[PDB]
């Protein structure tokens, strides 16, 4: 079995690719531009990946992997403004540059299903798109288009830490988020089958994106403070779930 | 930093604790009683632990340990029979025998707080006893009482598998519990706060409680197919949370 | 597959079994007695071992199990005293009780090969027996008997930290034991084959015993300062080495 | 703390870079060109590294990071053939190129300190080069020169793998590594203090160079067939050494 993991409390750029205004700043991954004055900007948009690429399957041996993510993020909107747009952990195609801005938080490039588009993303989603967005602010499952295949209602909680953990089972092919807010005491949890063989190619890049509002009182901060992340792939068509028990306290708690 | 953990597919009775008429058979951690012909038995109670105790806290350091557990159990009621009564993953006192049957889950005596009691427990209730249960079916975080201080309603899915991820954050002082049935992708998680240094002794035995309806009709089968835990105590008061990517995959998937 | 696996830096007796003049102070383990004023007790032993038994193989599947286990050891002779008679790492049978003192180290009972014995331990011998011990100091490995079946000489540096790490390979059968004096920055490594399912029971019981010398002039200390261990044990005939690297940076280092 | 690991049973070209001849076959690392027919080529040069960077250490912290490596190479010289030149585990600079072929490995330019030079290597010479090193074939420690700072004789069983764990704590600053020849149950162990933070930058590239001899008969393949390592670096200046229990059974057993 072939294994992959990391686990980051504190960011150093060399182990990471960073794209748009994504940056490395007092050991947090800001991916978004922020003015001195500590201001979030308008229509900016920052992607991050880490270095080594992660094979999610492969073709030959019918081995599916088992991998999870676990990371904290905090999202800020200044006094008066309102939230927008977004960020979302995804999985993008080795060589992959960010997309659309704005609604589209620089991964996907339509509403419409375009499996040539080879990517997966959850987003957290802090502003609805009329066109494809649910009523209130939400998490989503993403496959290959900014429609989300399925959605929960999330009420953000600024200012404040957001723990999240997202994790993907080869044996029921599910694929599961939640978050936390623990100055809230508030949990969600959402849930959804995806053949993502079907839907990304053999190896990806696994990181965030996200992208702030394209007007001038739409914006936020996407500070990620933390990220963990561990992948194991068989040799045999039989796919083994992760150990989530021994991987938190190894990596998250 | 001290550290204990372990993963179990496969279950013989050497490393666990078993009382009342919990059982190893087939490989897998039958709890309640079970007649040849395969269907259970009312009246029953059957409780497991880990036979090594786990230190949640040191009163001399101040540390407290952040700690995980997932497993896989299965709940069947025959064709025409009622649900009851439920199964909980619980922490108690390390010599402690078990309690009342029926409703009380075989871990606690009354609906009524006793800090004596020495026992936190995550049950999955199903079903609902007049006296302190909601409504239907559901999931809630028990300290020293059967009248859980938060609850989430749960649509249990009769024969099918059902994932539950517990995890103890010493940092937000947060205990979180997620359920997820794969076959149907139906997930549930709740979160509450639990000062546990004063809810239970510095050490524990971890395990599982479950027990049977006291009517003719009341019953179903509570079966653990698989169980991880992992413990991390620090040295000084400085809790850190644990690795839940790093866990899940080199415990769960 | 089965894990188990623990890490303790500080110790606390209730995670143990103490048999013998074995004691948990100022957080480590003390195997042999000791004068309130320092010095160590002739005539003295005692052993330790996890209080949960690990599975070392499965008869019905043939099924191995790929363990390791590393821990640091500091052994004290006063001035003008002469070394004796050494610490063992040991595998035993679950109820054991201790065996002969003095030159046997408290986990055998003599130096012919005795089956029954059920039991296999690594050395560290400080006093050349006549009757079985080669020449000097040294690291031995025993199965069934207290004539190790291979030994390299050991040059121990009185009163530095050891550091010993003993892994067992499954798919080569292998036993390595190696010490390393860090103060020194001397390393000894010894191997040898050992049919495991041939000279142990399916569950055992892991820890140490150690034992003072029976005259008033051979005596040293025995302090377990750190100890971790783990197991991994397959569910088919297909044996699978451990993952070291990862064992030691997430146990040892 | 940060952490970073992995471990292959079968190698695939994406997670690595590869240099020279190094080229990935049947899964396994081939890192010295081979001729269709299976026979080793003269004067060949390979170089593999994992795609991530890893940091070492931290100027800013005064934090130096515990890892450890573990891997299994298959050397074989045909018949007629003596042995030449060798492989080597290194850490080198990010944006490293190999340098001189031959007995220098690829990694060194001189036999004289060059502390510029930032590498720090584990070689297995199989080929004596009178003017810096030892009567026979061996294990070396090299800091920024190919004239080791310590040896150990070792003799090479042809064909037969062997297991190699290099670690190094970073609290007794003790860089050790050993060699095990399973099919002859041989083992061989050395140790060296190595004050890291000077001899190499704060991010490196781990991976492997080999190289064969520059003569017709001097040749032998270089086949990398399973990697692990596991990095983890502190926050504060006080060290951690790392869990090879764990480590081991988690990734090498
Ligand atoms: N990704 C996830 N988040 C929360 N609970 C889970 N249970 C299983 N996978 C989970
Ligand atoms: N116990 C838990 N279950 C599901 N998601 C979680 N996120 C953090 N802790 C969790
Ligand atoms: N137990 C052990 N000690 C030292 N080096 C080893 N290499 C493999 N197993 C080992
Ligand atoms: N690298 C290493 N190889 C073998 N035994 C060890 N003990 C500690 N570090 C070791
Ligand atoms: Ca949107
Ligand atoms: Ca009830
Ligand atoms: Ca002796
Ligand atoms: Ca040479
Ligand atoms: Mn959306
Ligand atoms: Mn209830
Ligand atoms: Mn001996
Ligand atoms: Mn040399």
């Amino acid at each position: 079995a072939n294994i992959q993991s990391f686990s980051f409390k504190n960011f150093n750029s060399p182990s990471f690719i960073l794209q748009g205004d994504a940056t490395v700043s007092s050991g947090k991954l800001q991916l978004t531009k922020v003015k001195e004055n500590g201001i979030p900007t308008p229509s900016s948009l920052g992607r991050a990946f880490y270095s080594s690429p992660i094979q999610i399957y492969d073709k030959s041996t019918g081995a599916v992997a088992s991998w999870a993510t676990s990371f904290t993020v905090k999202i800020s909107a200044p006094s008066k403004a309102s939230f927008a747009d977004g960020i979302a952990f995804a999985l993008v195609p080795v060589g992959s540059e960010p997309r659309r801005n704005g609604g589209y938080l620089g991964v996907f490039d339509s509403d419409v299903y375009n499996n040539s588009a080879q990517t997966v993303a959850v987003e957290f989603d802090t502003l609805s798109n009329s066109g494809w967005d649910p009523s209130m602010k939400h998490i989503g499952i993403d496959v290959n288009s900014i429609k989300s295949i399925a959605t929960v209602s999330w009420d953000l909680a600024n200012g404040e830490n957001a723990e999240i953990l997202i994790t993907y089972n080869a044996a029921t092919s599910l694929l599961v988020a939640s978050l936390v807010h623990p100055s809230r005491r508030t949990s969600y949890i959402l849930s959804e089958r995806v053949d993502i063989t079907n839907e990304l190619p053999e190896y990806v890049s696994v990181g965030f994106s996200a992208t702030t509002g394209l007007s001038e009182g739409y914006i936020e901060t996407h500070d990620v403070l933390s990220w963990s992340f561990a992948s194991k792939l068989p040799d045999d068509s039989t796919a083994e779930p992760l150990d989530l028990a021994s991987y938190l306290v190894r990596n998250v708690l």
